[PDB]
């Protein structure tokens, strides 16, 4: 579980093998009850099996007709890996083709039924009936890591935080030796809204300015002397300065709500709140695990339902 | 078809439906041959449609049976989102299911069928069977815009070229005036191998650097006063100057390597490069629909063999 | 059981032999119960493991048709190299071979039973079954020595450990005489967390440097002059000293660490905990054995949680 | 394939599953050419997995008895983990016996056949004829890493050759400028014989010595200023210095050849030869991957049989 957000959605388990399992149970206890004669069973059990690894042929083939359109660019020119990323793994795929004509055309007319089955193949594609409902769709990115969100969070950590995190204990000791009474943490605000607003001070008056840390500097992808800068914010509670941090907003939860906002991007906004609830969490394993983030960063991530970020923030602080 | 780079992939195209299409018709044709009453074969092709409407409802029930644990976070506790998010369609769904039932008992015992419908879905639950192939997976997702690449290029469009694009002739005119003259269009470079080392230099010798440009300022994300820069480099030729622009790296590249280096991302080699590839194509199509993008930057892509950049730099510059 | 930390875990006993056993007493006991003739029950023993040699046999027979490809390289191109390799022993299982058919054909079709176990072996190889599970393959790499720790800990003794234990009493005597008294043990932290940062400091303040020892140089793998050095670490209690010692990070679990992050390992977080654990143990084992240990050095491990390093090591240093 | 050595061997392909689909073709053919009831060639398959599947519950358990010893240390306290560990995905494995017990109950005694499954494990788990041959082992432990060479080669590389590697122009390029003519990378030698002298002109009188490159220094593990230095060896050719390079030797050879030499290793000399080629391979694939590895190493490998290694070093110097 995350402890930034009740409403951050754990990793899916293993809850559809156990409904299964009860399932065939409950489904075995049944047949038992019917009484039919339990090879009768089986062997139409086997014949849906062949039935079902045929129709999973067609639609191979009709996916791999036009995957060889690409076969130059997408697959580095060679049949068989298409053929590999198309129909599976193709050793296993023939093998249990043969034994289902085996077991078809021997147990108790092929051809027909190959006829049929090519036939509903056909109107399944052609009507589009085919298709993922959106939990499926949502649990294969997950597991696959294709979550836009996924990307982001990881150029945030390797592109910034990667370079800043280590560094940021020595400019802050600088800064303080040179003159107020900062922490020593970075802390980084996630609005699950992706509310972000430019302007710090637009958010609350009670979060103002002090300095601006010295600029670091560093080469990077060819742009040398790229300099990563940060602003020492202080919190106005009461009218008074309770405290001075580095507070900051994650970048890239602007560039989520504006490719909302865009049209070509294809992307809607429980789109936006769904990857900004898996990008806070994809941020939050990646510095958990990594040894950079050793009490260096503080992910602060509120709903904005009334509210105030300037309490909510020193809560995290005196912490 | 790309014009980037050949080996650029366009996208799918609607030819799953002509390779369904012309299976349809063969089917037909033979089915029409073997000389069977179509009662018959409209009879069997509902039966086994109704088939496969109630393996797709009991798949949607067991993932009901794990998503209702989420339901309160990823779902906001509408037990119908998660409904319509597992069943699909309820209505549809529930429509097609009731007249499958009707259909299946009055054409010519039921809950027998359903019980051995149920076993073989349980079965291909437990074992781990339904999963899609590689391009089944790849085509839902580039449909759905679920890639690791979109989101990256979609930063980069907007958060680096949105807010330097404009100024960038601004820049390019001061340091003229100021000042062997660089060129009016950012040169970007889109290495498929992912290289991206830290200094141009490195890369190739014959690259040298000259100057900056004037540094750009601006407020970002709580940040203010957030700049970015650039580096002007002099593309030598056999030892003599031959051209002046400002060079650059993509750095979501930079993110797409280190990624593909690590091991919690769970990324792989072979989704590096087609990642990287259809961030190249992505970031062409935004650029294109860009009204920022007036010839203001040139993107240049190419793959290692050998091969010198400074060579193929030039090359794009003769234009 | 291990005595370093109390999670370490002591080798595999033989303990499934004794399971076996009672299963074998139990297993007779309930046959003699059934009340069959024991001439049945010998027949269909022997022919049953007839058929699991038969099986063994076709198994073998696929890894030959696999390993033959290597046979010039992995196996210097004795055939009959390759057929122990993949057969097992060539001249037993031959013997149990020819036993099993001949008592199989002799006992009460015979052609058609091999088949039927070929397809039973084919499918087990094809669908991808013959794995073991986790605690299986355990057992056997721990007792075959197939270990990423073992490795790593026989170089540490056989490189690090071998060469400095002996000059150790030299360089410690040379450096008090020299000049506040350092102990005469080299103590070796052991972090199964495996976290080894850089720095003692940084771990823990209250641990300070004092100088460093002599440095012991030697020739070593090609770079004569090849130098091994030391750094004896202030033993810092509340802001006073308490104790001087030649504190040491075993620099091997830097690699596991590393490998756990890096992808082309092929490493997993777990193993890396397994991995750690058992370098610890081996570590220890080849220390108490290794005769060059006359109490010249102490193993410190310990768990992260709160915790002092200080306080534990000053705790061992007590002793 | 490795351009290192033709003995190297390459990874283990796929040639198993097409041996066994070629034996599933045939199985096939002869049961069609026996034409046996295709049911009863079913039943008896489908009874046949039971079988094992049951076998396999009856092994798992027997694993189990001894695992549960180690439930606080080696499975972190959770008996739910190390059933995991042991019988694999429970659910599945639960699932698949379930399914079995009622397809051995139901199609045409159950229990005499469970006593006699029992008797059989039991017998091969005491006799020990269970066991996996060389090829699995080997197999398995390759394929899941877990070869002493894999450790020792990725720690040759994170621990020494990825701090060394960046650094090695520069200290080639100021010790230059201080003074022969020395190329720019550091020539690595693998003896697959794991012969490793410690004094290099031992080899060969041609080996001579220069100079010594400026000591590199740097943390590492709390050693601060540890020191990695270099050796400049020059080639003398016909009592002639035809080149001067940075050759020397992999340490973890030493560590393989030593580790042979003694007795609690466990380790053979045909061990040290496949662990030598297996380390070449590893390190050769991980620094080919890396960038850190660009042209400023060339690994070398020699398979001593008559021979010059200086000879050697010349040909793939001027190369
Ligand atoms: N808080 C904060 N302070 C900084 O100085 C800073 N600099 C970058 N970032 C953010 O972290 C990530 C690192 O940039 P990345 O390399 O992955 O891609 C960046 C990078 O390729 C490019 N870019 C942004 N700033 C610069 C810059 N100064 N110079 C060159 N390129 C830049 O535009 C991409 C998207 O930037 P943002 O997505 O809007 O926020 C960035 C980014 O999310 C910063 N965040
Ligand atoms: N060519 C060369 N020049 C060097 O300076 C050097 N230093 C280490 N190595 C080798 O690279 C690898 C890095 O060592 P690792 O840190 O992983 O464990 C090292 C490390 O824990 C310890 N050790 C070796 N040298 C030192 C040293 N100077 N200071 C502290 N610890 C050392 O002993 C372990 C095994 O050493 P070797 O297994 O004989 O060769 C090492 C190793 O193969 C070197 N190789
Ligand atoms: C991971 O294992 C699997 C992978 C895939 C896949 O690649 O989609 C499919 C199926 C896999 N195992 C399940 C399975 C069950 C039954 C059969 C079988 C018998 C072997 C008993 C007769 O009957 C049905 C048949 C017509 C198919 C032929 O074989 C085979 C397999
Ligand atoms: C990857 O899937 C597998 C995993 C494992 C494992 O984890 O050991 C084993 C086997 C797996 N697939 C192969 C398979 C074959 C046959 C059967 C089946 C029928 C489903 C048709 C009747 O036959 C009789 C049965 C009692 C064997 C179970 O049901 C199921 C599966």
């Amino acid at each position: 579980h995350s402890s930034l957000h009740p409403s951050i959605p754990c990793p899916r388990g293993h809850g559809a093998q156990k409904a299964a399992l009860v399932l065939l149970s409950a489904c075995l206890v049944t047949l038992w009850g019917l009484g039919e004669p339990p090879e009768h069973t089986l062997r139409y059990l086997v014949l849906h099996l062949a039935s079902l690894q045929l129709g999973l042929l067609l639609n191979g083939v009709c996916s791999l007709a036009e995957e060889l359109r690409h076969i130059h660019s997408r697959y580095r020119g060679s049949y068989w890996r298409t053929v590999r990323a198309c129909l599976g793994c193709p050793l296993r795929r023939g093998a249990l083709l043969l034994l289902s004509i085996y077991f078809y055309y021997s147990l108790p007319p092929f051809t027909w039924m190959l006829a049929l089955l090519g036939l509903s193949q056909a109107l399944n594609i052609l009507l589009g009936l085919k298709g993922l409902a959106p939990a499926e769709i949502s649990a294969v990115c997950e597991k696959g890591n294709f979550n836009v969100a996924h990307g982001l969070a990881w150029s945030y950590y390797i592109g910034y935080l990667r370079l800043i995190l280590p560094e940021l204990q020595a400019r802050i000791r600088t800064y303080n030796q040179h003159y107020g009474a900062v922490s020593q943490r970075l802390y980084i605000l996630l609005p699950l809204d992706c509310g972000v607003p430019d302007n710090l001070s637009m958010a609350d008056p009670n979060i103002r300015f002090l300095d601006k840390l010295p600029q670091q500097t560093g080469d990077r992808a060819g742009i040398k002397d790229r300099v990563y800068s940060n602003s020492i914010y202080e919190l106005l509670e009461n009218g008074q300065r309770a405290g001075t941090c580095v507070l900051e907003y994650a970048t890239p939860l602007q560039t989520l709500f504006a490719m909302s906002q865009y049209s070509q991007a294809g992307f809607s906004r429980e789109d936006r709140l769904e990857q900004a609830k898996l990008f806070c969490r994809t941020l939050e394993d990646i510095l958990a695990d990594a040894p950079e983030s050793q009490n260096n960063c503080r992910l602060i991530a509120y709903q904005e339902p009334s509210f105030s970020l300037s309490q909510e923030v020193l809560r995290h602080l005196r912490q």
